[PDB]
């Protein structure tokens, strides 16, 4: 579970929570007030409340003293399972739990109950439910069948929960796991099976400018991305390859690994340890290979992955230097250059500037094979800014649109490879946004689209594929402007 985050908790609300319902060794995260964008994970020590600081400017989750995390669950799940590592140590031990419901899927808070019946109705299946604010009580709206909608009241009676009788819980959140468990039975047999949330976040591809300005008005973009984020606990898939002792230094960020069961799995085998890399195959439902930007002693492993895979396009996300960092090796050679990467040759054939990306026309081959000869093209998108996105999705849109035209001309090509430096924040925003814009391209505007749910699909095969609320928003931003000039 995710319970450990309060998102709409002031700083000094979250002092006293730790130290009067807390314990030494207690926590919880939370956005931050003072710069929004970040977050604060609070600690209970000594009988005293730390706030550490977590940034995240779109590629990784950088915790001050601490280190860089694809996700803040697999953060939390870091430091609850390798103590001494938090510092003078900060331990987490225990998650203080948040009550409120508004990270719920499930929880729509203003909605009344003619708008609630007209979503069950139709948007709604058997077992579909919502929870909506009723003057503090609640209303758990359910439908069953192949069909009717039942209403039950949920009262609020001295800061408990209750649907009449029974149990009395501490929050929406416990009662709705409860009765989820144990269905409450009508009279005449009807089960009422809380069976998924009610989808409201799908949308007809033509209404994307109606649902983007509901979601400006004061913001309900920041509530949809962070009930997204309260399911990111579901994804916390072993990442055991990439914690081996011979695979820690081919990782640019030691705690940003791939999911083992959607790994590149290398078998190009120099004999003792030669089948890793980190990159992950990215399946829609066109394939990607989501990746980091090179090390210098994966450059070779790279280019026997793109071999493999018979990768034909590479899209490179990031320069090779930002803000004084070395992001990505430069793993290509100079133009009318041949270079042999280990077991793999390239030459860079031709490079084409245009205004926001440089194309380069690269020959890739086996040493030894000249018959293994393709070429590969490596879109390298220069203009993202250092922190942030693009104010226009204009550049990033004619970018996607050429890399899938060339991607579309080549017969039996393999995934498109995206690459930014931890290969999860951008590289996210650019596959999601590919994703979503090869639907409204195939099958017209007349198609549905869920931003949330694709995202969701993504992040099951990557850790943490798309990390901010203004990545979120971009992707909202890019597919209505592709919607726009159609
Ligand atoms: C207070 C707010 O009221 C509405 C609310 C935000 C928008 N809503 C919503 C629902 N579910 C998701 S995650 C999702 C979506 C689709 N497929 C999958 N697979 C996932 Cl995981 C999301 N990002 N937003 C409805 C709930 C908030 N509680």
């Amino acid at each position: 579970s995710r319970r450990w985050f309060h998102p709409n908790i002031t700083g000094v609300e979250a002092e006293n929570l730790l130290l009067t319902r807390g314990v030494d060794g207690s926590f919880l995260a939370r956005p931050s007030k003072s710069n929004p964008g970040d977050f604060t994970l609070s600690v209970r020590r000594n009988g005293a409340v730390t706030h550490i600081k977590i940034q995240n400017t779109g590629d990784y989750y950088d915790l001050y003293g601490g280190e860089k995390f694809a996700t803040l669950a697999e953060l939390v799940q870091y430091y609850m399972e390798h103590h001494g590592q938090l510092k003078d140590v900060i331990e987490l031990k225990y998650p203080l739990n948040c009550a409120d419901p508004t990270s719920e899927r499930w929880f729509h808070g203003h909605l009344s109950g003619k708008e609630a019946e007209k979503l069950l109705t139709e948007k709604g299946k058997h077992g579909s439910f919502l929870v909506r604010e009723s003057p503090g009580d609640f209303v758990l709206s359910v439908r069953t069948g192949d069909s009717k909608v039942t209403h039950v009241m949920i009262r609020c009676q001295e800061l408990k929960y209750d649907v009449g009788g029974g149990e009395r819980f501490d929050s929406l959140t416990d009662l709705v796991e409860h009765y989820k468990k144990n269905p409450m039975v009508e009279t005449l047999g009807t089960v009422l099976q809380l069976k998924q949330p009610l989808n409201t976040t799908r949308i007809n591809a033509a209404e994307i400018e109606s649902r983007v300005r509901e979601l400006s008005k004061l913001q309900g973009f920041w509530e949809e991305f962070e009930t997204l984020q309260q399911q990111e606990c579901k994804l916390l898939y072993s990442r055991k390859e990439g914690q081996r002792q011979e695979n820690k230094n081919k990782n640019r960020y030691k705690n940003i690994l791939p999911f083992d069961h959607t790994r590149v799995v290398l078998h190009d085998g120099d004999p003792p340890v030669s089948d890793y890399i980190n990159a992950n195959i990215i399946m829609p439902e066109k394939s990607y290979i989501a990746t980091q930007g090179c090390l210098q002693n994966t450059v070779n492993d790279f280019w026997r992955m793109v071999f493999q895979e018979n990768s034909r396009v590479i899209v490179m996300t990031t320069k090779e230097v930002e803000r004084g960092k070395s992001k990505c090796v430069k793993y290509w050679p100079d133009e009318y250059a041949l270079k042999e990467y280990g077991v793999m040759r390239v030459r860079n054939v031709k490079e084409s500037a245009a205004h926001d990306y440089t194309l380069r026309e690269l020959k890739l081959s086996k040493v030894g094979q000249g018959n293994t000869e393709r070429t590969v093209w490596q879109y390298h998108f220069r203009t993202w800014p250092d922190h942030g996105v693009p104010s226009d999705p204009g550049g990033v849109l004619d970018f996607l649109e050429e890399v899938h035209h060339k991607q579309e001309s080549i017969m039996d090509a393999g995934p498109v490879v995206v690459h930014c430096s931890a290969g999860i924040g951008r590289t996210g925003t650019f596959i999601v946004i590919d994703i979503l814009i090869d639907i409204i391209r195939e099958k017209g505007v007349d198609c549905d689209i869920d931003v949330p749910k694709t995202i969701q699909m993504v992040r099951s095969q990557r850790s943490g594929m798309v990390q901010t609320e203004a990545q979120y928003r971009f992707i909202y931003m890019a597919v209505q402007h592709y919607i726009e000039t159609l």
